């Protein structure tokens, strides 16, 4: 039994200098990321109650934690992500399949949510494109199981992944942490020349996937000269999202009514053109 | 040399009872189709001068003629399309490479642009999912060259293609037309139970590609229960777009300035939520 | 009265995981940068006494503080740079001319040493080639007075300057610091998204010059695809170095004997080939 | 179409009292001359086979024949030079640009390679700085086409060129040799007070340039008090090298693989400090 109309949540995050109708945002490339693989998208708002998130959680089929620059500890974003993370562990544990994806900031958050500790250190990775240095465990992985061979070889040898993060979790800090070592299979690592860090990982026992890099940029962001845009960079963004949405199709939650489904969808919101200056071509702002 | 920043135009279409800011439209699924294979999009307005279309044509890297309900002979859409068609035939003849894509109404328009005649017949195909019946000629073909072998087997045997057309050209009328027979390679056909019609074609000597069916619907349109949304239907939409945007990467046109590029991009426009009532989840309306 | 045998010191910086004979290092591109403009170079070791540094200061004609990855307050590099900075202000205040150059990390240190504060902000500039957005003040600047007008034009319009840092001082923060504002003339800025940052400056009242970017990379480092290597990128590195060595030729210091001079020169050291792996083709490692 | 990663060979020459690891040498000033104009350098070993020289020749983008004191007729140097000269004449004649630079001894070698005869006579120029006495033919020359007007004036009137040769070809012996007069355009002459000799030349029909004097010495050698080290002497070394490296960028040769490229580079070798004693501050010795 499969859900061919998956709806996935994307978490909004705190705007730095917030105003009314401008309290949180979502970069449109994360919306496009998921839509292209045949999902619809609901924005998850920031300063809501446990019950409101619980109602939405039970309605949607997966959730993505996007990149950005807010606090992993004290932000509306971190708090809402922690609520989704416990709900997802509950559901999966009970036997309902519910996938979670973390990108950049979202990857960092997951290391903090699962280990209890802030384990991040500085890496020179603020706007650089890298290949993936796959680990010994990529072989039987879930994430990359459905990628073409030629694409796997291009990922290993071509600079296909966009990194814009001032922090990483070194492989040394990761491996020294008992909780993370047991919880997550590391699929790729990378180096800035000085420190080797985790770049792609998936939970052993849960459908939880995370990248330190930004798969959604290659097809959808054109603002910066280090964003990969070769043909295999484009297929990378499709195959990454294809895997995740195929995860969401294993989840059978639905909204109570088509009416409530219709009001929650991203189609209710119009993004602003931010690409003349911002790293993001388009950005959704929310009250 | 290839162009790793392709920009493709999508033709806007006359609104049936037009009002200011609502004289023409583009369904957002055509925009999402192109962006997802790593292209940016420019809307091509309907009531412009020959010189303005020339200037736009010389700035962008390909064009798409979308489906819809407008006149093939007397609409602003049909006029603009004829101008782009003629500019494309000139550029390619001279040795530039400029690709043209027609979908559904746009496929029908191309049969008329090339043959000079309307040769369409009624088919009982106004809302149905169909496989494709490939011709022997699919083996040499340009369009399907990079499709995975399993995806080609799935298109042959599974209902992955969205048909929503009341008209078609039967294979018999296509064949009896000397101009069409000489200009286009037929790649797939289909039947409505009574009439066998051309569903996919490409020009022998030009990068002009057309489908009677709607490849953009599978991943981006959720308004009708017949629209295919299986995992291989999602891959069909990506491989179709990936081929076309790879053709556009062979074209080296650029805008005269980045400020002029920035003003033309679809990012400057905000679509309306039309999915509760119309065939399209979102629609861009233009003055 | 000029010194046509200038010798310039280049400060070594702390090796992260130091070992005997590998306590500090200098990228060879900084040596080559100064030699090509007709200077000899002395490496300035870290973790030496005040008196040793004062002896060396009194013998050489100028000093460069090179880019790199070390801490701004606790490194042997930062403490030696503070010493040379204080010696240079004393000598210039007294009436002796002694020029100081800071590149990247060096530029950072200069803002700290003069302001007494840490004013850096994050920018996605870990690997990007940028033009310079000159200020009105480049006009009668000392640094650029002798550059060819065409080179100045190329510099304003082509990506000729290598950036590989991730912390910059924004123009707002520079202007808001009274001590920096009164001390340094900003010659060029660049923009990372919304953040406009100081990229080249020179002290109003002292021969102290600093670039956020790496002039020495264009001619000498071949390890990353974005490093500028066009003909005008090559002339930029020569003219930048030529200006600074022409500053050192105004200083009349010499070593107490030709034997002491000979033992201090970089010719006593052999670099390692570090290019297959690191950002530098060659590096000098020191005990 | 240009090569922005040019690599140029520098010929090593026979050590006089040869020993293992000391059979040939290159003075580091030739390597520095070229790197400063944005080339990488490969040392060309002396006792190699014709096939080995062919393989290298086809991988590199130009070659320089340095000065020195080895036989023009029986050395490993003069043999390797003959092979490169013949390969370069072949390549240029076929339509493949390949530039050759001779300095001092290398200039004398070229007069022998092209005329078939030794036409040199003693001049009193073993260690003196001279201006260049330009011919009428400098005006449309290739070598000096991009030099600043003011530098060409300084070269005419200031002692900017290092002469350290006891042999020269007089302008009278030059002119009387039919082969030389038809193959080379004389750009400058000089006199020792009794003999007027050729000091700079370029081939009319090939990219072959030669100086009797040593452009590389002004910026990089500090062993003799005659060596010119004024600002404009420093610019002379940069502009000479700049010309020749720009010639090498017209050559599209590459190595078969990056690994083979990496093993051939001068970065693999370390020079010795020879400055206390010899004409050269630093020298590369080879087995
Ligand atoms: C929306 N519509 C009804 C329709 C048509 N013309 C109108 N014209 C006006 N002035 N006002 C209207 N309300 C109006 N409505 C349509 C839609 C498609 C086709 C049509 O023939 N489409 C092609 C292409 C199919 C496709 O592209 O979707 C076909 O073969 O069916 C005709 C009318
Ligand atoms: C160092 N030296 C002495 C010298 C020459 N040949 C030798 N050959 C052998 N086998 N062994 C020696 N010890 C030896 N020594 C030299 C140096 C330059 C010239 C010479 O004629 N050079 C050219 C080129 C000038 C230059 O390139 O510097 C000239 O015109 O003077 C001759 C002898």
């Amino acid at each position: 039994k499969t859900n061919e109309r998956p709806i996935i949540g994307v978490l909004a995050q705190d705007v730095f200098d917030p105003k009314p109708d401008r309290n949180s945002y979502i970069a449109a490339s994360y919306v496009k990321f998921l839509e292209s693989a045949g999902a619809r998208v609901v924005p998850v708002m920031i300063n809501k109650s446990e019950d409101e998130y619980s109602r939405l959680f039970k309605s949607i089929n997966g959730v993505l934690f996007p990149g950005g620059g807010v606090s992993l500890e004290s932000s509306g974003y971190s708090k809402a992500a922690g609520i989704f993370y416990r709900l997802a562990l509950e559901a999966n544990s009970n036997g309902d399949y519910f996938p979670v994806w973390g990108t950049a900031l979202g990857f960092e958050l997951l290391t903090l949510l699962t280990s209890g500790e802030l384990l991040l250190s500085h890496t020179n990775t603020s706007g650089i494109a890298l290949p993936l240095d796959f680990t010994e465990d990529v072989k039987g992985s879930r994430l990359f199981k459905e990628f073409p061979e030629e694409l796997m070889k291009s990922l290993a040898t071509e600079p296909l992944t966009e990194n814009s993060h001032q922090w990483s979790i070194t492989t040394e800090n990761f491996t020294a942490n008992k909780k993370l070592k047991k919880f997550y299979r590391v699929l790729s690592t990378n180096t800035d020349g000085y420190n080797k860090f985790v770049s792609t990982m998936e939970a052993y026992d849960f459908p939880i996937y995370a990248t330190q890099w930004h798969p959604e940029k290659n097809a959808f962001e054109w603002t910066r000269p280090y964003i990969p845009h070769t043909p295999s960079a484009i297929k990378t963004t499709f195959y990454m999202a294809n895997f995740f949405v195929n995860e969401a199709r294993k989840n059978l939650h639905s909204f109570a009514s088509t009416e409530e489904e219709e009001k929650a969808l991203i189609y209710n919101y119009k993004p602003e053109y931010t690409g003349i200056q911002s790293a993001f071509e388009q950005t959704y702002f929310f009250n």
